[PDB]
């Protein structure tokens, strides 16, 4: 057993080794002294195997290396940006996705990958949103427990799974101004009822490690805070893995301004942090803070003990070279398989926004654009309608970016003897070149070039008049989101934006393809274009996906997980907020001496828990098996949804809660349940939730996690507005 | 004594008049709400009323007074309240402008005069100073206040307590001073009124609480409760603000008076029914009930049912009548009743004069260039000029009496202040001719206009078309000398209930300003404000800016007085100007980072920065220039090493390096380097408002002691850590001279 193992190795080593494995850099001679924990970046099975081979054979103690990497949504074959994905409601697919790039990344030699990110936000500017699951801790959580079960299974031993690392722990989504790194600030009680649940919930599921965050809580850098790293991650939910910092989380304390690298290095290893990404803070000082007194061996032996379970529990020390396999490769990675799950995934994400009635040959009753059959003349128009590089999103690092099909290259092939595509650049990224630079750093060049954007717009107006339907696939590059990718104004961006006006005013039927890694400001775009698809960035295979849904291959139904504000003085904008001492009533708006601008209502123009499909759902009423349950009872909540349109699809029936009153404000609903259904035209199903007082707990004012008796409100339906509605009692 | 005396007559009293003097109904022709009280007579004939708000007049108070004193059972006085703001007829800068004077003697000297005018005219009490700090410009209310800093807030909130009140409310021209809004409240979520609120108990205390206790230090009488939740509870039933610090950390000897309906909205936060909140508010502190009736119509019953005690309602109902006693009603109830006081006292020439000294003073220039006026001739400004020739003033701010004295002049005679134009004739006449033209409506949605004139800033909009305005305003540029663009916000742009989520100079009139500009004739924009703006296009395009928020009843002469150079502008900034709504909060005192971006490497990839604009407002906090220019020697430091029982003094010579005569305000900033958790790059902690003479030089010194390096650590001690610090000096918080200093043990 594991205990006597790694007694028996650490009573063996010296100081240096056990402070050793606490580093991570991203060499040779390092990893001869002992001084290299693990790596990562490190791509191909060759290398990592050639690495291995090394610290096996070639240090005093042959102790076996973690090979990490952010694998995020996908390793080669790529699985749409976790924001994306998650509009999915679909644990299954959720699983599976992590499931096939952990088959991936581990023929290929990574056992660990910094996977999932499970921050909250609530503000779309954090271009990190992308690398998330929208606004909702329920939600979180239950991706959170699927993508750690995906890449994890049961305890990690067959050589397809791999170790997961919740991050960001805690609370970085909230940096202020939604601008990267900054200070995050926050009461304890929104820490625990707002934020945390994604976290807990990895922990929960037995996730193998942690990464501290950047950001700062309660004027402490993350990486130095021991009531988070130990108080919370142990001392309450029983964390029995290991803490990594993020990115020189451990040297960057000393810009935050809370001191020298000794004593930030310190401080976060006393904090309850375990490992340290490429700082070389625990390397080069923890020998001397342990001479000093400011570090005590018994914290040294538990953080190395720390890193050596994981390293037993992933089977390396049965066998070091467990996931390298030369043969592997070949087999696993980036297969037709891998490629069709991921193209049935990326359809299943996409968010129909709007698909308005539109008069398309005279006389008819009007009809939706989408979906169409394939045929005639196809206008493919915009930055986003011939980049390869940017279909896949951002966190792609094991991607072969200009592998993917670009959308007129897959919606060619898709309708190759079908239908003509007429492409047509239409617009630059945005007017300013440098912007454009930097949005498109990575290998994502859209090929800008001395053509103005009035030489573009009059060539795609040219092909629009070609045209009988024009797909303006606009939006965001991929590296407009992603790390250090914090946006100001959310608008598609001008040129582009002054493009899709143009291609309106042709007279010809427009949709828009939307691509974007965060919720943008689509007013203008909701009143003028009749069809909107929001297919955030789909992965490698992003092109066929798109094509499906636009031809009806896939009827779209995805559902928002983050708001969708109108302008950017909303934010924050979330659905699961409080209701004020002076809440605007429904159709009111403007009230003076309300809670309300003088400029716009108060709504989201696309709520949490929003999207069409090419048919229609109705809901009966709530029927609650009880009118009254006590604390350690339970009732059932059930409502019959139909399918009335004309086309089969699925639905995600979202079930929230809002107790009504409580001894501190509460919120006016939270999602406690979904179930994503099938049904063909005419067909019903009653969908039933189980509410039990488990459900009905909340962190009160003394941060005791409880049920109060009193009333609930049991609400059901199609988005987080649009619900039917039941009361009970809590005895 | 005070405490036989309240003895006495509480031992007299019925638990219905004990719970009577608890109520705070609203009367009278004021709206500050939309709760309206009845039966006020007979309510106070049964000792059922504690205090009245919103009656303005001192004939009406006496008469109500008379009643409360000659007809209930008791006698007991009443309160009149009323928000006395920055004026009661004789209006002030609103408090944003006015605390850009960074002159504690005239803000002390304007709540002064306020409370002459109010105390002539029947009022005992003012629901002031608002002291709130906030950090975002959506916000209406930060009119009210006095910007993003807490050193700077702590100053104004002392300085207007001690103006209301003077040493102890024994004169009959003091009155009893209300700090507002206890707590937090100009954190509300996207600047929206009223909205949540939520931060750290570290944050409280370190950004946000100063102001408060330093009114309550100040001995202010009483304290207003806000209408957030903190921590998830109503302010209003939060115990921990209401109890814990104001009274057990503070020692606050005063009364504590709801927000318009605080304890029914409770209901709406979520927290109960009537009952339940109510007995939830008088248990965690709150003594007096304004309008919700929730005190009077539930407080026996609770007080039957053992929710409440008897304790606590004789706790809250002696702290009302200690107010009563201290502000002297017991010996004389008709103290502020003399009906001959408002002839003499109330919108005098000398409160009008001082209220245009103080307006001028309040005005910050933002730009200023070198325009060239006719060939041969070097460039000068634009601002100041001699009144000469055509002076167009165009615009819709430019002839509107009612939108000058700003919002909260509940007291004032609208429409008898002078219009810009009016102000501007009267002062040039015989030497110069004023044109005019509306030149456009105050933003092209006639709905949103209605709601930003209301409360009687009507601008008079016709159905003229744009067309019309604009061609002819563009008439009067193409004869005029000189343009004078008068836009802006309208006054009740801001105030209560007024949030945007857009921070521009509104679309028509922006347009209107695209249009002057083209003319090729000289235009200055004086712009009204009630908050700061999104500006980066008049900075680029538009040569000289003069922000004059809203200036007061008076606020056309002093506008005067810097356009034609009778007064220097020497207003600083008090809140930031974010270049757009995007980068919200912006504020100088933030901290570090982890990877913070160093100064001119905007844009870097894996810095805390943004793809499309970098991290600076357009104008920062200190921000302010003058008809003159200073210049700052390297600061002397008379040690480098201290301990906690030293002292270090901070010397820089600034010196007049321009032509005019004029005031600076030498900024001290500190920056502790180190600590125990993340410290700001820098807080205001004093400075010096200067006049120097052309070629006149000063050396100006700081006392710099360990007591000012204090701040809340993790534990929320007020601690001085040692360690290095940053002593900054300079003419705003971007544009500093620095030298460092050690503190020991
Ligand atoms: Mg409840
Ligand atoms: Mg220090």
């Amino acid at each position: 057993d594991m205990d006597r193992f790694i007694d028996a190795l650490m009573k063996k080593m010296t100081v240096e080794e056990k402070i050793g494995q606490l580093n991570l850099p991203v060499i040779a001679a390092k990893i001869k002294r002992g001084e290299v924990g693990g790596l990562f970046n490190l791509k191909g099975v060759e290398k990592i195997r050639d690495v291995q081979k090394q610290a096996v054979e070639q240090s005093r103690l042959g102790i076996p290396l973690l090979f990490g990497m952010d694998v995020i949504h996908g390793y080669e074959t790529m699985f749409p940006i976790p924001l994306g994905l998650s509009c999915t409601w679909d644990m299954t697919a959720i699983e599976e996705s992590a499931r096939i790039a952990a088959i991936e990344a581990s023929a290929d030699g990574i056992s660990w990958t910094f996977s999932p990110m499970v921050d909250i936000s609530r503000d779309p500017r954090w271009g990190r949103v992308s690398e998330g699951s929208g606004e909702d801790p329920f939600l979180g959580a239950m991706i959170a427990e699927a993508m750690v079960l995906g890449y994890q299974g049961k305890d990690m031993q067959r050589n397809d799974e791999i170790m997961a690392c919740v991050k960001h722990f805690a609370l970085y989504g909230a940096g202020e101004g939604g601008r990267d790194y900054n200070t995050v600030d926050m009461s304890r009680q929104r820490m625990f009822n707002e934020y945390m649940l994604p976290y807990e919930a990895a922990v929960e599921a037995g996730v193998g490690s942690v990464m501290a965050s950047f950001n700062e809580v309660d004027g402490v850098p993350a990486t130095a805070n021991k009531w988070l790293m130990t108080d919370v991650l142990r001392g309450q939910w029983g964390f029995n893995g290991f803490v990594v910092t993020d990115y020189t989380g451990i040297s960057e304390m000393i810009d935050h301004g809370i001191g020298d690298l000794q004593t930030v290095s310190a401080r976060a290893i006393n904090a309850g942090v375990d490992m340290d990404m490429v700082s070389e803070g625990f390397v080069s000082t923890l020998k001397k803070s342990i001479q000093e007194g400011k570090v005590s061996m018994e914290t040294l032996n538990t953080a190395c003990r720390r890193i050596l379970e994981a390293k037993y529990k992933l089977g390396l020390f049965d066998n070091p070279y467990k996931y390298c396999d030369l043969k592997r490769p070949a087999r696993d990675i980036f297969t037709k398989a891998h490629r069709d799950a991921a193209r049935r995934i990326a359809a299943e994400s996409f968010v129909l926004l709007k698909n308005d009635n539109v008069t398309l040959r005279p006389g008819t009753p009007a009809e939706p654009l989408l979906p169409f059959n394939p045929k005639g003349n196809i206008a493919v128009i915009g930055p986003l309608a011939d980049s390869r590089t940017n279909m896949p999103g951002t966190w792609s690092v094991a991607a072969v970016l200009d592998r993917c099909p670009s959308l007129v290259e897959g919606l060619k092939e898709m309708t190759a003897g079908k239908a003509n595509i007429l492409y047509a650049k239409g617009s630059n990224l945005i007017s300013d070149a440098s912007y454009e630079e930097r949005a498109t750093m990575f290998g994502r060049s859209l090929n800008r070039d001395n053509r103005t954007d009035e030489q573009l717009l009059n060539e795609a107006l040219t092909v629009a008049n070609q045209s009988d339907i024009i797909i303006a696939a606009l939006g965001e590059s991929s590296e407009m989101s992603g790390e250090s990718s914090s946006r100001t104004d959310l608008n598609i961006p001008d040129v582009q934006q002054n493009l899709l006006k143009e291609l309106l005013k042709t007279g010809k039927p427009v949709v828009l393809v939307l691509f974007t890694g965060r919720p943008l400001t689509l007013t203008w775009e909701q009143e003028h274009v009749p069809a909107i698809l929001n297919v955030w960035f789909g992965g490698s295979e992003a092109a066929y996906a798109i094509g499906d849904a636009l031809f009806g291959y896939v009827n779209p139904g995805g559902k928002l997980t983050m708001s969708f504000p109108k302008n950017v003085g909303q934010i924050p904008l979330y659905y699961a907020h409080k209701n004020t001492g002076r809440p605007l009533a429904q159709g009111k708006w403007f009230e003076k001496f309300r809670s309300n601008y003088l400029d716009v209502d108060n709504e989201p123009l696309y709520p949490f828990g929003y999207g069409l499909s090419y048919t229609t759902f109705s809901y009966g009423d709530i029927d609650l098996s009880r009118s009254t349950i006590d604390m350690t009872g339970e009732l059932t909540a059930a409502v019959m949804v139909t399918n009335t349109g004309t086309w089969p699809g699925s639905e995600v029936v979202q079930l929230y809660i809002r107790d009504l009153v409580g001894s501190t404000t509460r919120p006016v609903k939270e999602l406690k349940g979904f179930q994503k259904i099938f049904l063909e035209p005419g067909q019903s199903e009653i969908v039933r939730f189980k509410i039990a007082p488990e459900m009905l707990r909340y962190y009160n004012y003394d941060l005791q996690l409880v049920a109060e008796p009193g009333e609930f409100e049991v609400m059901i339906g199609t988005n987080s507005r649009d619900v039917k509605s039941a009361r009970f009692t809590l005895k």
